[PDB]
């Protein structure tokens, strides 16, 4: 009755959905559908109308005024005019005089028109007709996402360490970098759970191998960095070398795991490792034996993963090679001033994640073949399912960190995604912030951005104020791209700020742990526009600089470069409250309207809502030593607060045990 | 007295300055001075410190957290990351307990790092200690500004038409293509002046030529044109094309006026015709010589001119296009992937605007060889240099529109510049108005940026937003790249709210010219951050994103997508002002103190201090039709504004008949 799906033409399944809602027999209950140019649906909304969702893509809260394509796409560069990032999120809700939810359940390139070309008009249109969409009815936006969260099936749900601070750098290479990492940290008290490993420690970039010149003992290694609480967490690329002699290799080979060419040979894109073949992430074999293969690194002490390249990401194909080439041949011969300079640069770019290398191959579902850009939306979806479903079968009472690249709405029940190559810009703080609650809607809570900026050069108060926002972000990792200037913590003047910040973080893992999970476990939201919360102020609505977390608290970091503060608005009466470098909490009681703060930039800000009140825990280095005996609650006189909390490393979810009521 | 010069080596004369300032003897003032490699100024700020200037670069008012380095480059994405852009400003100022100007007299790359190694220091270095540094003292960086604008002589004057509305696009060809700019605009009866001709209005790109197939009878179309009071405004650039029988390029050859490569050949840059030759822009005879060739134009009808491409902007180099060919040629016949594809992509890369090529070509000055890289920020300087100086001698009593790309301080004195090729980006909204006190800080007060953004598409609602800040800079231009949505205002709906946007600017003509010459006249700023109005208020010092104008008003654009108003600061009481859609001007008072105000996406805002006032026009179609004679005065009664007019044509600028006292 709340959701109806109506069908047209033959739908891919895409498994977004884990529960079975009857196909509807009427027309269309919103706007015009139109199948004369493929498929489009129009809408025209009302000027006051907000359109929420899309999870990550660009831009801000309320999508209105620009364009959104479904198309997960490999772009390091997240300027405003971008279309296209890694994921597709097909969710929208116009939220208005005339409220519903929307979720176009269609795995290839779906365009979301949201008043680019006329304001008060939304068009979302594809190529083909073949798609399933759910309308979704409630009183109010919340609402509205709440019910799409039952029915894709309970978000993915973390280990309790991956709720620390991450360190991560794409360059670490040898145990001398590693250990290095780990002392930076350590010896100056700055708090630390996990250390990433990216593409360097494999042999020459294989999957499922480790440096064997540098790691000749590995499950030592693990345990060294383990023994003082960091967790090594190694990323897995969706392309596989092709080299004779390597296992992984000729297994897709000889049991037709690849996806292949329309003539059945192995399709070849080169990545970190030259040419590779991508594993058939939508053939159900392929991916049991593909997932297997994080054995090799569980059976080491490894409890953690992530997954990149997962578009999949093709730095070229062998065609497009060839014709680069040939073009380049002809440009050198040219002595007729008919090839530019401009075109052969054009045909350089142009082999790079190709529309016309994703219509070379294949996939094999159960027999039948399908032309991968039918379904490109599909394959990092699939890669990270291949390697959930594997870590139930290989030991299903442990949760393991996983996070992805690209994705798609059912993903979400396998693992979290970070934000991908995002710059070090402040305008990327607000970016980041923003994505957070449209990621929620979409069923993906463990989200978050690299802090300080992935692609070229941070300052240290550009990671600072990275660091505050990623205190309230379930993933909280500094990572940074090769050749870029250096950013753990430890680069920087006076780390006693660092220090402060992390702290904060540590202090508020107890709370925000326990908000993940008690949102997690009854399909609820972690962050919150101000609208979901405060749906009757006008004011409150179009706030889109400041995020709700949990019941409890409000957010608003600092993302002006030299601000020493910022403007907030409070829907109602709220404690500003701020994490002092000095190890104190600063309490201020400010009522509902338009304030100035100061934040400085090593104090860490949040607001606690009337009535409300949080625990705090005092600082500690690793999740592992936090003490949540003794916890200060901050907040409002007689208000109380219940507190989930497990044992962060089984799936024993259900039990009372697991609550405790908090009381000021 | 309170300047002194620094000399170090054997600076190349610039002409920056117009005042002679004798050489110090005694010890540099503030921090340190090191000649140990290259040269080095070395500074440690107290952590309250502001530094103001560099006019043209990037990213915010105060400099500090970043790095800027002075090396006019044609660079089209200004992204945070971006150290160099057009403008090499060498002028900064350190406020705080203790405060001083600095100004860096020097051609070629000069590294400002304000905080980006250490937060705490300043350093300014560069490759050769051959330079002259003023020391400007002054009680406060208003007091310094006012000071060094009086040393650099007087900035460049626009005439009054050019405080009108411009139109322009990469694209417009034909006389039709004008026709129906002109129609347009006149039909929807939205104000109007200015019609920018960019590049294809020349036959075959060629400078100081005109398409006689489009264009038969120049004069009379320009007159078509001007009948409607709309001028054309045409661009020239840097490179003269090489051909055979083209007067301009057998004039340069035969007379050695451009710039020559080591050998004594005529150096070749590819831009937009192909092979071209650049003037030698610091020979003095070389300058005459193109400046003289503005006559072709002004001959016509034509009262202004743009400059693009006079970094120098180079596409290609003969030498640079051959290594390329070779480069490419390898990569063709690799078989065994040695030369990777990024690699080729680099190479076209590289070949662009290359530090390489500027080492290749050399300025004859006063008979001593100069090469190009030692002086390289003075050419887009000396290009409008040229152009100006021939004007003089054209019509010495008359003002042309003038305005350019790259420049060095003392081109202010010869014309505006815009700010080059930004963005559709909301954020380009607020890099525009953050660029403006900068400029004036640095003599250039003819300022604006391309509304709407230049590259990447605008939506209708960025564009009325774009255009409410148009309404207050000198230069309000409405300009597009090749390729991108069309972005005129007839091409959105509801033309009405573009007339409502358009006809504010008008209103506001007579007070915002008035302005300008009292300010220029005066040798004051037109702009002016609030820490120059409001300097013992510690939060007026940092704002950034509100201006004050002149002595009578702020400005406080909306920047942020679907915003239906914004946060603002008022030091003082105001008036806050909107220019209503329906011709009516809204009125509050309100308090000193943080405020949010409501701005819809058609409403123009500003807001007038504490007893001061201004007068206010009715709307009016052109520049020439505007009513000053009763013009209504808004703000505070018992205040007075004294008003400038002239007739906005010659340089009659000391009459006692041009200062008006008007009392509310
Ligand atoms: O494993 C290294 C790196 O991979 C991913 O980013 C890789 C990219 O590098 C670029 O310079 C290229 O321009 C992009 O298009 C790439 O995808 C991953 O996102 C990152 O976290 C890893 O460090
Ligand atoms: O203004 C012309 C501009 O066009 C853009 O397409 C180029 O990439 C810039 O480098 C160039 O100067
Ligand atoms: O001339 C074509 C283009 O060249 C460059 C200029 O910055 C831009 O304004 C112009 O449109």
């Amino acid at each position: 009755a709340m959701i109806r799906k109506y069908r047209y033409g033959a739908p891919f399944d895409t498994e977004a959905l884990t529960e079975k809602i009857e196909t509807a027999e009427e027309a269309f209950p919103y706007g015009e559908i139109s199948q004369k140019e493929g498929f489009a649906f129009t809408y025209i909304m009302d000027e006051d109308d907000i359109v929420y969702g899309l999870g990550e893509s660009n831009r801000g809260i309320n999508k209105r005024g620009y364009c959104y394509i479904s198309n997960c796409t490999d772009d390091p560069i997240h300027t405003e005019d971008k279309r296209s990032l890694y994921g597709a999120h097909n969710f929208i809700i116009v939220s208005g005089k005339t409220t519903f939810g929307l979720f176009f359940d269609y795995p290839s390139k779906l365009t979301f028109d949201i008043g680019y070309t006329r304001m008060d008009t939304l068009k979302v249109s594809c190529e083909n007709a073949d798609l399933d969409i759910y309308v979704i009815e409630g009183e109010n936006a919340y609402d509205i996402v709440k019910q799409f969260r039952r029915v894709i099936g309970r978000s993915y749900i973390p280990p309790k360490f991956a709720f620390g601070f991450g360190q991560s750098r794409w360059g670490y290479t040898t145990k001398e970098d590693f250990r290095a990492v780990a002392k930076g940290y350590r010896e100056n008290h700055i708090p630390i759970d996990m250390i990433y490993m990216d593409i360097d420690y494999m042999q020459d970039f294989k999957d499922f191998t480790v440096n064997e010149k540098n790691f000749p003992d590995f499950p030592e290694f693990v345990k060294e960095m383990k023994d003082q609480e960091l967790r090594l967490i190694p990323i897995i690329d969706a392309g596989v070398k092709v080299e004779k002699g390597y296992e992984v290799y000729e297994e897709g080979v000889k049991n037709n795991y690849f996806c292949k060419r329309e003539d059945g040979s192995d399709f070849v894109a080169a990545v970190w490792p030259g040419d590779t073949h991508f594993p058939d992430m939508l053939n159900p074999e392929a991916r049991k034996w593909f997932g297997d293969k994080y054995r090799f690194l569980i059976d080491q002490g490894i409890e953690g993963f992530w997954n990149a390249m997962n578009e999949p990401a093709i730095f070229y194909s062998s065609e497009g090679l060839a014709e680069a080439k040939e073009f380049a041949g002809e440009f050198a011969k040219d002595t007729e001033g008919k090839i530019h300079p401009w075109a052969m640069q054009a045909k350089m770019k142009d082999i790079v994640n190709s529309p016309e290398d994703y219509k070379r191959f294949y996939h094999n579902v159960n027999g039948k073949k399908i032309r991968h850009d039918k379904v490109h939306n599909l394959f990092g979806y699939n890669m990270t399912r291949a390697a959930g479903e594997a870590f139930e079968r290989i030991d299903p009472e442990k949760r393991f960190l996983m996070f992805s690249r690209s994705s798609y709405i059912g993903m979400h029940r396998y693992g979290g995604i970070w934000m991908g190559d995002n710059k070090s810009w402040w305008s990327h703080i607000l970016l980041n912030l923003k994505m957070l609650p449209s990621l929620n809607m979409c069923g993906f809570m463990y989200t978050g951005a690299d802090l300080g900026g992935f692609g070229d050069d941070t300052t240290r108060d550009l990671l600072l104020r990275f660091l505050a926002l990623g205190v309230f972000t379930p993933l909280m990792r500094d990572h940074a791209a090769e050749g870029t200037r250096e950013q753990e913590c430890y680069q920087f003047e006076n780390i006693e700020d660092f220090r402060s910040v992390i702290n904060a973080r540590y202090r508020l893992v107890p709370y925000l742990y326990s908000e993940y999970m008690k949102a997690a476990l009854n399909d609820d939201m972690y962050f919150k526009p101000l609208g979901f919360v405060y749906p009757d102020d006008k004011m409150a609505i179009r706030v889109e600089d400041q995020l709700m977390l949990g019941n409890e608290i409000m957010i608003a970091p600092v993302y002006e470069q030299n601000a020493r503060g910022r403007y907030v608005y409070l829907p109602e009466e709220m404690k500003f409250i701020k994490f002092m470098p000095d190890g104190s909490i600063s309490e201020e009681v400010l009522e509902k309207g338009v304030h100035y703060v100061d934040v400085a930039l090593n104090e860490v800000p949040l607001f606690i809502r009337s009535g409300k009140c949080i625990p705090v825990a005092e600082a500690a280095e690793c999740v592992k030593d936090i003490d949540t005996e003794n916890m200060q609650l901050i907040g409002y006189e007689g208000s109380s607060y219940t507190l989930y909390e497990d044992d962060g490393i089984h799936k024993d979810y259900d039990k009372k045990e697991n609550y405790r009521v908090l009381t000021k």
